[PDB]
């Protein structure tokens, strides 16, 4: 479509990449080896989560755990993605973070967490 769908959920998971560094979104592969990602953009809408700025690009065993333990225990997200698999791998695929991001996105809407604010 003009619009797109990945185009709308990397126009919106990159807006919450500006707040956090070390993180840029260009890709849905790449651009998050790093895992950092996963953890950024959660950090986005649960500020009891954890302190980002206290995490490092070291530790990604625990910043995919974290991320997904974290988000588990807040929004009881889905379990499409392993740890272990995103260590070994340390390339996702965009379908993977898509579809994870898509089941994520809906409990955001539900929640009322996307609409916190209109433009």
């Amino acid at each position: 479509g003009p619009l797109g769908s990945k185009n709308m959920l990397l126009e919106w998971c990159r807006a919450m990449t500006r707040n956090y560094e070390h993180v840029d979104i260009q890709n849905f592969s790449s651009s998050w080896s790093s895992g950092m990602a996963f953890c950024a953009l959660i950090h986005k809408f649960f500020p009891e989560a954890f302190d980002y700025a206290e995490l490092d690009p070291a530790k990604r065993r625990h910043n995919f755990t974290l991320a997904f333990s974290t988000a588990e225990k807040l929004a009881d997200c889905a379990q499409l993605l392993e740890v272990d698999d995103m260590v070994r791998l340390a390339v996702p695929d965009s379908k993977c973070v898509y579809t994870y991001i898509q089941e994520l996105y809906r409990s955001l809407v539900q929640k009322g967490l996307v609409k916190t604010k209109k433009k």
